[PDB]
């Protein structure tokens, strides 16, 4: 797999480069390209940047600049990613398809975000996907991108989850449950799947 | 505000030293300390993981371990946070309550978790929060940790998004709503408001 990721904040993506993720990218399993974002910038400023149409708060990413590195970039087979809080939700099934793709692109955004145009015009040659990783609000797309290649990286390096214990069997006065230590795997795995159940009732009842 | 991350890989918490964290760091609004686990390790090897009761695929954390770690680091009025995919979900409310928190400990883990007497020792001194940031597996909760920071960060450095554009007008075939260039401030707000609600009822029907 190729991972390309366009930003003006390249350093955000340095966790990349650490644990599994740098460990599937070290082994030649991922090609990981960074790219400044400010490299396609024709001016003095070297700006990304512009007032937005119809007036608001804050600014919006220029879609010449994101256009350009863009073209450089991206092929027809290239499923572009631009992480957004207008996006549909990444969820593990999103992961799980993504990772038979030969190409990604992450369109990292910044201010108020990317101008709408650079998403339609792509979308001419590439497929192309709007992701949202939670809602919540952050100060750019860099974060979401590693969490989006993290997951995507764990499943190519290869109800809720019940409480874990190891030793020692008796630690500050709480005691291991004694069904797992009982040796007996139908009892270990009815009680797990019963505790995940009461855990998934409790915290996401929406996952049943 | 003050944030203590506990984690084996203190390198992955990096991006929070740049841009908006790094601003609210650097100015004295946050305080954020970044500890390696194994700092509280006494074995030759360092071990922070121990094979789980019950069998398993995987590893549990050791709870000796980050007992020693949590005993040093929090207090009475620490909001523990152990980042996981058994927890309830972050959001944007949850983001805002915290930004009234004085300190906040986030416990990253690795492998398949915490020993979950960790979080029940904890808990009889402290409030502790298990919270998960979406319906994906990550590798650990380091990523997870820079995401609810950063919405966290924001918040104090201070339905779905409708397309935004800026100049040009026209760029590559594509024109830019006409709306926008209207002058007319209330045309443009009901449509912002209809183009924000016709994404939500395509995108998240959940939000409406
Ligand atoms: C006026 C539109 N919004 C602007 C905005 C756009 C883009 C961002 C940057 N976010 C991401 O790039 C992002 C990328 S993926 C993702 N997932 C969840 N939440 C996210 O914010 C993101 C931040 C603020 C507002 C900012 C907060 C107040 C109301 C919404
Ligand atoms: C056997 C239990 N799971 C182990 C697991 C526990 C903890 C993690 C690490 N994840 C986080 O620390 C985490 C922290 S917050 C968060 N939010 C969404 N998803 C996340 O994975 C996380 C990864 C795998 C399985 C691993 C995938 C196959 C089924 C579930």
């Amino acid at each position: 797999m190729r991972i390309d990721i366009v930003t003006i904040f390249p350093a955000c993506l340095d966790p990349l480069r650490q644990s599994l993720p740098g460990k599937a990218i070290e082994s030649g399993l991922v090609d990981l390209n960074v790219h400044d974002l400010r490299r396609w910038t024709h001016d003095v400023h070297h700006s990304v940047d512009d007032a937005p149409y119809g007036g608001g708060p804050g600014m919006v990413m220029k879609a010449p600049v994101w256009g350009e590195a863009l073209d450089e970039i991206c092929s027809s087979e290239t499923l572009l990613i631009v992480p957004t809080p207008a996006g549909v939700l990444f969820t593990q099934a999103t992961a799980q398809r993504w990772t038979t793709e030969s190409h990604l692109v992450f369109a990292c955004g910044r201010y108020e975000g990317i101008d709408q145009r650079v998403v339609q015009d792509a979308a001419r040659r590439m497929r192309v996907e709007e992701v949202s990783i939670g809602d919540y609000v952050l100060p750019g797309g860099e974060s979401a991108a590693v969490v989006m290649v993290e997951a995507v990286l764990r499943l190519l390096a290869g109800l809720l989850e019940g409480p874990s214990y190891t030793r020692p069997a008796s630690w500050r006065g709480l005691d291991v449950p004694e069904v797992l230590l009982s040796g007996d795997h139908a009892r270990i795995a009815a009680w797990r799947r019963e505790v995940s159940l009461q855990r998934t009732r409790e915290r996401r009842p929406d996952l049943s």
